[PDB]
C-alpha cells in the first residue's frame, strides 16, 4: 500500500506538576505526531517526545527532520517496514526520536492491514499484567516524602524514584520517603547520569538496607564501561537507560557485563525494528527488560505497551507521564485501571489516534 502523504503536528501540552530529574525540569510534554496516510486511505499514527538531554532532538528540530524523512517516504510501500527503515537512515544519521515516530506509524499500517493489533502483529499475547510505577520528582526531600505519599494514597503499588543529587541527600531521600511510606511497597530509583563512579558506588552501599528494586543510569553514559565495576561492588541490580539506546549498545553492554538489566525505549531504539533485537539479546542473557518513555502522551505509550507484550522477559513498566498532563487529547489507546494496572486495545493497530480536532488546533505541516 502506497503511502501517499505525511502530515506532522507540534503537540505541546502542559504538565500539572513540573516534572524534575537530576538532568534538568520540565513544564511541558513538547511532542511531535506523525500521520501517515496511503492511497487506499488508511491513516497510522506515531509520537515522539524529544529530550533535548538525552535524544539531543528538540520538538523544533524533530518536526523538521520529520519533513526530510516524510519525503523521502513519500511513494514507497508502508508494509517494507525494514526498507523504509532503512531509507531514513540513508536520508540522515542518528535522530532515533523522530524516526520512532515514523517507525511506530508504519507497524500501525502494518497491523492494520492484517487485522491484528500490534501486539499480535509482532507475535505477542497477553499473558501478564501490565503494571506502572509512578514517578517521584528530585526535590527537597520533605516534598519527596509528600509525592510519595500522594502515590500510595492514589493506589500505585511500584515508585520510581529520582535521584542523582550528592550521596548525602539522596540517601536522606530514599530514607525519609521509607519510613513515611512503608517497606512494603516495591520502589526503584533512577539517577538519570547523576553519579560519579565513586558517589554511585557510595550511595549505592548506602542504600542497600532500604531494599530497592533496581537502579537506573547511576553514572554518565560516557562511562558505561565503569559500570560492570559499579554491579559488582554493588548489591542493587543496575539498569542502562541512556547507556541502552539500539541493538549495538546492548550487545555491548552484555559482552562485558555491564548491568544487571535494561530500560527499553522505542525512541531510542528508532522504533519497534531495532526494540525487537535488543528485547532478544535480553532473552538470550537472561536480562529483565523494563519497558519505559521519555513524555509521550498515551498514544506513544500504546505502542511501548504492544511492545512490552511481545516477551517474557519484559516485567517492569514505567508508562507514568501521560498522566501528569493537564489534559488527555488521546483517543482510544490503553487505559488506566486501578492499582496502575494498564489495558492494552485489542483492535487492529496501534489502537489509538487523538481526538477530533486537538489535531486541527496544532502547528502543523503536511509533506505530499
Ligand atoms: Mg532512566
Amino acid at each position: 500500500m502506497i503511502i501517499t502523504q505525511v502530515e506532522l503536528y507540534k503537540s505541546p501540552v502542559k504538565l500539572k506538576e513540573p516534572f524534575k530529574i537530576s538532568l534538568g525540569i520540565l513544564t511541558h510534554a513538547n511532542n511531535v505526531i506523525v500521520r501517515i496516510h496511503t492511497a487506499s486511505g488508511h491513516i497510522g499514527y506515531g509520537e515522539c517526545s524529544p529530550f533535548m538531554t538525552i535524544h539531543g532532538e528538540s520538538m523544533d528540530t524533530a518536526f523538521i527532520v520529520g519533513q526530510y524523512l516524510a519525503k523521502g517516504l513519500i511513494g514507497t510501500s508502508c508494509l517494507d517496514i525494514v526498507s523504509n527503515s532503512l531509507l531514513m537512515d540513508a536520508i540522515i544519521y542518528g535522530n532515533s526520536c523522530i524516526k520512532s515516530a515514523f517507525n511506530i506509524a508504519l507497524y500501525d499500517l502494518a497491523a492494520q492491514h492484517a487485522g491484528l493489533p500490534l501486539y499480535a502483529f509482532l507475535g505477542g499475547k497477553k499473558d501478564k499484567i501490565i503494571q506502572t510505577d509512578y514517578t517521584v520528582s528530585i526535590d527537597e526531600p520533605h516534598k519527596m516524602a509528600a509525592d510519595a505519599v500522594q502515590i500510595k494514597k492514589n493506589g500505585f503499588e511500584i515508585i520510581k524514584v529520582k535521584v542523582g543529587g550528592s550521596k548525602e541527600l539522596d540517601v536522606e531521600r530514599i530514607r525519609m520517603i521509607r519510613e513515611a511510606a512503608g517497606d512494603s511497597i516495591t520502589l526503584r530509583i533512577d539517577a538519570n547520569q547523576g553519579w560519579s563512579v565513586e558517589t554511585a558506588i557510595e550511595t549505592l552501599t548506602l542504600l542497600e538496607p532500604y531494599n530497592i528494586q533496581h537502579c537506573e543510569e547511576p553514572v554518565s553514559r560516557n562511562l558505561y564501561t565503569a559500570l560492570p565495576k559499579i554491579r559488582q561492588a554493588c548489591r542493587i541490580p543496575i539498569m542502562a537507560d541512556e547507556s541502552c539506546c539500539n541493538s549495538f549498545d546492548a550487545e555491548r553492554l552484555i559482552q562485558i557485563q555491564a548491568c544487571d538489566s535494561f530500560n527499553l525505549k522505542l525512541s531510542k531504539s528508532a522504533g519497534i525494528t531495532n526494540a525487537l533485537n535488543i528485547i532478544r539479546l535480553a532473552e538470550q542473557a537472561h536480562m529483565p527488560v523494563q519497558v519505559g518513555g521519555f513524555l509521550e502522551s498515551r498514544l506513544g505509550f500504546t505502542a511501548a505497551a504492544h511492545v512490552a507484550l511481545v516477551s517474557k522477559t519484559i516485567c517492569y513498566y514505567d508508562f507514568d507521564t501521560p498522566l501528569m498532563f493537564e489534559a488527555d487529547p488521546v483517543r482510544g489507546g490503553i487505559v488506566y485501571q486501578q492499582r496502575g494496572i494498564i489495558e492494552v486495545p485489542e483492535t487492529a493497530g496501534l489502537g489509538a489516534g487523538y481526538q477530533k480536532d486537538y489535531l486541527s488546533g496544532l502547528e502543523k505541516i503536511c509533506i505530499n
